[PDB]
């Protein structure tokens, strides 16, 4: 049987480097992309779509189900895995995004954050809720309890942000290890912060480390920022994290940035893009995104790519799908939404095989010219 | 190869008939249900989940696909059943019901219907026209272009709506004849008009009998007259049209409809319901409908109906699409669509079976004891 967690490295280019992870539930193949399945669904997929289209893991998070349907429900109908169809692993973010993005809705101290408004209706997280909750859910990648530092920060609050963040890991790590259930079959990842300052991602990589986690996320990136300071944050920041254990990359992202972070060292990605932006009408191609509303495709028969081998382009045409999304057809959902994180898969895998291959660096050439052409 | 059309019937109890017609396309299996597909789509479902279901043939229409996308388009790319990938017999409406529904937006006359409002855009429909966007969509079942009578409706009014539309079932006829590839590859069913009068009835199946046509479908009805009316109405008019072709009852109904109209000598049927009202959260089992949004089914661990041999109910609970549909959530929509359809497909197959053994009295009695219980 598997073990609870094992990283192993297959292969490096640079600072590129492509395994997988083994769990109880699953192998993860890295680097990987996770879909996102906030209301315990990755929207508009049957799970057994989702793994068709080769993911190995998807994301779920805290906050979005705490809310509903509910943490302590799912938990007494037998946990996320059971109540949504998807038997293999699932991480989930512990609402330290929602800290930021939803701080409007909230009061926050060094206790925890409780967000507020069912009409006025009150939630609280903390370290120790938030793990609590990922238990509950089932979870097999728990990730620590932080606050993602709004973009811009100041050095001074951004130091602070991620000195609060450090102790709440810590509280994270023991909120953990003290459910024995939990820490015997599921793994913690604790994420760094420090905003765009060399200083501060240190500080927070030194804490992380001797805390000691299963892996490693990047937080307080894909905020705004741009790819170009993002890739430079990136540069130093990746290296400060223990080699050997995972490199979690939160909310990236575009094609071009994925390609960008795995060459910087990121083993797993997570974004809504795929899906979100399916449903609005964008498809990704080898030769760059599409949007399908447009005009020029509504009699247009070859399929959303050429070359992409997921079901949609076996059997739909760019016409067909551009009538469904115009329409504001459910399947036109459906197929854009299939096609996108097909599309992400194969990224993964022609990163992962030109890694094992030692052409990864021509890969991300020939990929950024046609992309970009 | 099958022929353009045959219908046989291979065993009878009472009106009760069950049998195949044979198509070009395929074989559909009487009585028969037909899921609507308006937009070129069974809404929510992949053509392919829609004959998992067992469906045989599903329902297109004139009116809606000659707005959007295009009668003339569709057949620039190449068919109606190549656009949207279902490879089976399509039997298309005329767009007759639209001229009364839609009436409001109409002009009228002997000559046909023009339609306003692409703001303010007219879009012309008659006898011809009809013909011609069925032929230009592919159809393989191509209704006559006829009105469906207003209900309630004075004997005056009713009869003068049914004269026309029997001029125009003529004119149908002979517009479908006058285009070879048409005539040698489809089939045309004719409408019975007259309301709720069995004179009128009597002299709109004579005078479709006198035309000929491959099937004959009682329009009309399931338009706000109940169902005691409904079944009045067919015990008359059902055995005045050919008993050797297929009688198709338009718009109907909610399960016991059909059980009551196929005990009436009825061997086809749509309807929007199990589609409709399951993206709306309603589920039909056999004890009844049930509306999965209640709060009851919140820790509801049961599949939607307790037999359904569906994959929606092998799979996920009542309580997670009573989350799913609760959300808003598209695979809320896919999973009550999936069963809904399912569920009317597995009606009409112990529909067909208890004919075929001389027991759909007994089946139809032990079904309503239940249904309603
Ligand atoms: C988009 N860029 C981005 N996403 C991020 C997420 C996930 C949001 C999660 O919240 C939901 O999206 C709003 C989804 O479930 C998503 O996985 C982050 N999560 C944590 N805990 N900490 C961060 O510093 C953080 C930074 C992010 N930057
Ligand atoms: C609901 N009851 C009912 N439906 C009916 C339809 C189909 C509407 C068609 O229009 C669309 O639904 C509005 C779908 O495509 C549907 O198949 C009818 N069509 C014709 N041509 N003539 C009728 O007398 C008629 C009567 C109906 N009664
Ligand atoms: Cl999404
Ligand atoms: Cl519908
Ligand atoms: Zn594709
Ligand atoms: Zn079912």
């Amino acid at each position: 049987d598997r073990p609870r967690f094992s990283f192993s490295i297959a292969a490096r280019e640079g600072k590129a480097r492509t395994g997988t992870i083994e769990m109880k539930r699953g192998v993860i193949r890295t680097p990987a992309f996770m879909p996102v399945g906030t209301a315990a669904t990755v929207k508009a997929l049957k799970p057994e779509t989702v793994r068709a289209t080769g993911a190995d893991i998807i994301l779920g998070n805290t906050y979005h189900l705490m809310l509903r349907p509910g943490a302590e429900r799912i938990a007494k109908l037998g946990g996320l895995h059971s109540f949504m169809g998807w038997d293999r692993p699932i991480l989930t973010d512990s609402g330290g995004y929602q800290v930021m993005s939803l701080s409007s809705l909230t009061k926050q101290s060094e206790e925890g954050v409780t967000f507020k408004s069912l009409d006025g209706s009150r939630h609280m997280l903390s370290p120790e809720r938030s793990i609590e909750i990922q238990h509950l859910l089932g979870s097999d990648i728990v990730m620590a309890f932080d606050e993602c530092t709004p973009y811009p920060a100041t050095p001074s609050r951004a130091a602070s942000s991620m000195e609060r963040s450090m102790r709440w890991a810590k509280r994270s790590r023991d909120a953990f290890d003290s459910r024995k259930e939990q820490a015997e079959n599921a793994a913690l990842f604790g994420i760094q912060q420090g905003s765009v300052f060399e200083n501060l991602r240190q500080q927070s990589a030194d804490a992380l480390a001797e805390i000691g986690f299963d892996g490693y996320a990047v937080g307080g990136l894909a905020v705004g920022e741009g790819q170009d300071e993002m890739f430079r944050v990136l540069d130093f920041s990746v290296p400060m994290l223990p080699d050997d254990k995972p490199h979690y990359l939160m909310g990236v992202g575009k094609p071009d940035d994925i390609v960008g972070a795995v060459e910087r060292g990121i083993d797993m990605f997570d974004c809504v893009l795929p899906t979100r932006s399916g449903r609005n009408g964008q498809a990704f191609t080898w030769d760059g995104p599409i949007n399908i509303r447009n005009a020029r495709f509504s009699e247009d028969l070859k399929p959303l790519d050429s070359e992409c081998h997921c079901a949609v382009c076996q059997k739909w045409s760019r016409a067909y799908i551009h009538h469904l999304i115009r329409a504001g057809e459910i399947l036109g959902a459906m197929l854009m939404t299939e096609h996108n994180i097909a599309f992400y898969q194969q990224l993964m895998q022609k990163i992962r095989d030109s890694i094992s291959e030692g052409r990864f660096s021509q890969f991300a050439q020939d990929f950024r010219a046609r992309y970009f052409a």
